[PDB]
């Protein structure tokens, strides 16, 4: 329907330069560049046409960038590139080759240079990325997570204690390196009452300034309409009350989980004097049980979960298990409302058609991230970046499994009122192009504007703002949404794949996309979007083998669809691509996934060196004694 | 055919009976002990009706055989043990069971319990190896090879000489614990050389007996008819300046190796002062570079295969290369001599065509596991060890190719005059009963006999004896031969767990081989069979992944055959069931391999304390130094 995608194009465009225009409109405003500009003011540097901000957003190179946002952000930012890398030529081929059994052999050698620039894109880029890690970790500053360790499934003993149970071991163990301890302690149930007494506090500045605003009375229990079985005609005194009754149950708790041994789990985060120590340390088989005394990189305070420490580690699998059926559950009941968009998508009903299934299926998967991230929250990783990189992956899973296949399947099914899938699959490039139009262009675009965070800052103003200083509190610009970006662009990815040698129409809106999410994307990671957590692009790795893995799927897609056709005589070669495949990847693997899974032992010597050279006074004991304790405990 | 199945039993059982008979005869004869009782000599033990040999063999328990043979030696006995646990009731409920639609569903669930019983079996043993092998490695004597690694591809530089490379690297990466270090040098020439002086002077050995015996003239230039263009009427003077030009010559290359440059290889042996450094710097990435300073633990000087440390590391990929396509050039010309087999396998006729075909295979691979030892030893491994462990992995994989795989669908081409595969499958088990009977019961019945062996020895005391002290040199017991070894029986496990649902008539005579090789090889383990190299059983992981194997092999087998039949339904079962395999097979991996591929840091700091203690005054460094030279430089 090329008028439906011509009209949904342009809707999209209208939206796009709309949002364009309020943007350059509330960002001339000045009460607003608090949360327009939250980084520039986290750093501590300000205070207090239109369309240019494109231009200005592509100054400030690599090494600034870098030093300003974090690794993250900045690879991050080049998958964008990648994908432009890996579909401009593919896509400007592609149309060469399609607009002047020849035709399956012709789209074979177009699979053939599909595949093999891939794989070279790929590993130019993977070899930069390592590089670059490599910098960053060699030139970065001290952080207590470079010499500290997490020891997980610490065995149990009858008389000693977990800390006495450390400390001999590791004595024992790595002599004249080991520095000092901290013993995990349980407190979720401390800190749910300190989150509880903060909602209460916060609840009760809203109603004293609102008193104090407009002297009524307020009976609204907590609701207004159907409250709690009361009046609370006042309710200060009685939010007095709470906040007291609150503070003493808090110091009872505090008082209880000092000295209460139940507390104490089978963890503990060990300090080793050198670089070199923790490195040794984190890298090899501890004992000869390997399911204790496990050993892995210790997050840094600002990253670590405490929530999830708790967690009895024998019970991770069970976790697990519960995990993978839930999902199962979920993948299994969400093609439902996606059979329901694609029964949308069956001159009045044509716009309709066009246009609705796209937007209809992104508030369809609006809350989907925050229900996987609930779910690997609720299954202990103890890092948020671990956290991040799971429900990522587990987004990417669901993503493919249920919104590209069971979609195309579903909608084949529909349109055939033997397998027509041949000719069906490719029939749904117009689906694809209206959601990709929407979630893409017009998508990011209302991205930029930051309706959302705009609304909670000024509702904070108006209403729990009291005094000053406060304002630095209520500014809160979020991550960079890893746990989203990944994802999304990882679909896209797949899908240009697949489709690239059977309907080219395809590419051109995907490079668009990849165009406008590298600018604006960009224009973020330089004005606000703070990030959480100082990873070294971990999961590069990660989006690496996402990648491939789109790439054996588009082959076998290649192959079923070219295997309909009779005289076909592509599986002596479409069984040969993907071998082909998953050995570079191996050789990619082998090559240099080391640089981000393994530290040598020669960088953390030259580090430790350079670091003790250029301050042999420095007091590692002091340094790292009183860090990794917990937030409650200040 | 019964009939010939059981006059091939009938003549192996015959032949098996006057094998042993002849080995009573040869053993209680005095002046074979020395080739008869190889061992119990070489330990300094022993100088200068019948059947109950079989049961003395039983005495001796664990302990006792570890220390005196190794416990390489134990575990591959073991094996033996293994497959008589897995297949006995396997053996005895599927006879129950076939011996008084429903014929599927009882085949169904028939896999199952095979499936689940190999699993726990396989499990539990893999356990107590794991226990035994870190028990012995505790309790284990001081070695040269548990204080050395060997760091391979050191990085070329302009100036710097590969020792003073090596020495400065470990200076500043591992200090207070580097030792000393060796060099790898490239002498391959001068062994070649030292070779051909020893096989000239026995052969001159050889002459000067034969003249002394009997005062003629001898003119055999090396071939006797069509010798040398010469006469060599004597040839002793002949000899004897063959020897003086070998000897200067071996001087000369001794003086060139010891100060030219190029010799040196990009390689060498590293020594620290503790297990716990060793152990640290051989698992434990070195470099930014993860093909730099590769490291990988050192093997004892005895099992190092000092003629592969020649070959430049750059190489290896495209060695294993060539290494492939010459295995698929053997594996596919190597179809041919067995279809020939397979043709002979068609009552004067049918005795030999129920026989001919076991012993006519039996001889084609003969030479085999030479040839596959000669490919591997080609293609760099510098261990003893491990090319035996990749010479048996190779022979399992052309084992399985070939002479289970293509001679069973040769056979039913054969027998065909759609597809009948399914009836025709099964039907090979009178030639795999053959084929199994020949190259078990009679097969081991003739090894036990050390024909060849005794021959050799015979004949070195007849022509090359000429005093006393050297009859001890003249023994050479050999190996294990866990080359030949271990595959055969992977084969016979597959073979058995294969044809076991379909064919339980194979089963018996499966488990009558393992018992009469169990007993056998441990009489050879006691009394014979000396080992070349001193492993803590690391081919166990080995051993257990092609046990896994087969039994996933033998359920896709198992649902094809089904798959046959109308109305099967058997594939949501026996596609699970694989699932189900792999699943077992990565707990187990992640539960236990660790033992066997990394060393626990405190079990190192364990034995190096206990060491120390015992022995308070060990110089290290002057038991290190002067080791790992080379053979040559004594």
């Amino acid at each position: 329907t090329l008028q439906d995608i011509g009209v949904s194009a342009g809707i999209n465009i209208l939206s796009a330069f709309v949002f364009f225009i309020i943007f350059a409109v509330l960002r001339l405003q000045p009460f607003n560049d608090r949360v327009y500009f939250s980084k520039w003011y986290l750093k501590g540097l300000r205070s207090s046409k239109f369309l240019n901000w494109m231009p200005e957003a592509l100054k400030m190179p690599e090494p600034e960038l870098i030093d300003h946002a974090g690794l993250d952000s900045v690879v991050y930012l080049r998958i964008y590139w990648l994908g432009l890398k890996i579909f401009t030529p593919i896509a400007v081929l592609a149309w060469a080759v399609l607009v002047p059994s020849m035709r399956f052999w012709t789209h074979i050698v177009m699979a053939y240079a599909f595949t093999i620039w891939t794989c070279y894109v790929l590993m130019k880029e993977y070899e930069t990325i390592a590089n670059m890690r490599l910098q960053f970790v060699a030139s970065e500053a001290r952080r207590p997570d470079q010499f500290t360790v997490l020891v997980r499934n610490v065995p149990p003993d009858a008389d000693e204690s977990v800390s006495e149970l450390v400390e001999h071991f590791f004595l024992v163990n790595h002599p004249d390196h080991y520095l000092t301890h901290q013993v995990v302690c349980n407190a979720n149930k401390l800190a749910d009452l300190v989150k509880k007494k903060k909602k209460l506090q916060n609840w009760l500045d809203y109603y004293q300034l609102k008193y104090a605003r407009n002297n009524s009375q307020r009976i609204m229990v907590k609701l207004g309409f159907l409250g709690l079985w009361g009046q609370k005609v006042d309710a200060i005194e009685h939010y007095i009350a709470e906040i007291d009754k609150i503070s003493k149950e808090i110091s009872k708790e505090r008082e209880e989980v000092v000295n209460d041994p139940k507390a104490i789990m089978p963890a503990a985060f060990v300090s080793f004097k050198t670089r070199w120590a923790a490195a040794v340390c984190a890298q090899t088989q501890q004992t000869r049980n390997p399911t204790q005394w496990l050993t892995e990189w210790a997050p840094e305070p600002r990253d670590v979960f405490w929530s999830n420490l708790a967690i009895p580690y024998v019970s991770l699998t069970v976790r697990r298990l519960i995990m993978h059926v839930a999902f199962f559950f979920l993948t299994f009941f969400f093609i439902v409302p996606i059979a329901f968009v694609q029964s949308l998508a069956t001159f009045m009903k044509s716009v309709i058609q066009g246009f609705l299934p796209g937007i209809a299926l992104k508030l369809f998967l609006a809350f989907l991230p925050s229900i996987l991230m609930i779910m690997s929250k609720f299954e202990g990783f103890t890092s948020i970046s671990s956290l991040e990189r799971r429900a990522a992956f587990r987004y990417y899973i669901f993503n493919l499994v249920n919104v590209f296949l069971a979609s195309v399947i579903a909608g084949a099914a529909f349109e055939q009122l033997p397998k027509t899938i041949g000719v069906a699959i490719p029939m749904k490039a117009t689906f694809f192009i209206t959601y990709i139009m929407v979630d893409g262009w017009a998508g990011v675009a209302g991205e930029i504007l930051m309706l959302k965070p705009l609304i909670m800052f000024h509702l904070k103003n108006a209403f729990l703002v009291k005094t000053d200083k406060d304002r630095e509190e209520a500014m809160d610009p979020g991550s960079i949404g890893f746990n989203t970006g990944e994802p999304r662009i990882q679909l896209y990815f797949l899908l240009g794949l697949v489709y690239a040698p059977v309907t080219p129409m395809l590419l051109p809106f995907i490079l668009v996309f990849f165009a406008l999410a590298y600018i604006v994307y960009r224009h973020q990671i330089i004005n606000v979007y703070n990030q959480e957590y100082e990873s070294a692009a971990a999961f590069w790795p990660d989006v690496h083998g996402r990648v491939i893995a789109a790439l054996v799927i588009s082959q076998l897609l290649l192959m079923g669809l070219l295997g309909t056709k009779h005289a076909a005589l592509a599986a002596p070669f479409l069984i040969a691509l993907p071998v082909l495949t998953i050995g570079f990847h191996h050789f990619c693997k082998g090559r240099y996934e080391p640089a981000f899974i393994r530290y040598p032992l020669q960088e953390a010597m030259m580090k430790d060196t350079l670091e003790t050279a250029r301050e042999p006074n420095l007091n590692l004991k002091g340094y790292l004694q009183n860090a990794y304790v917990h937030p409650v405990f200040k």
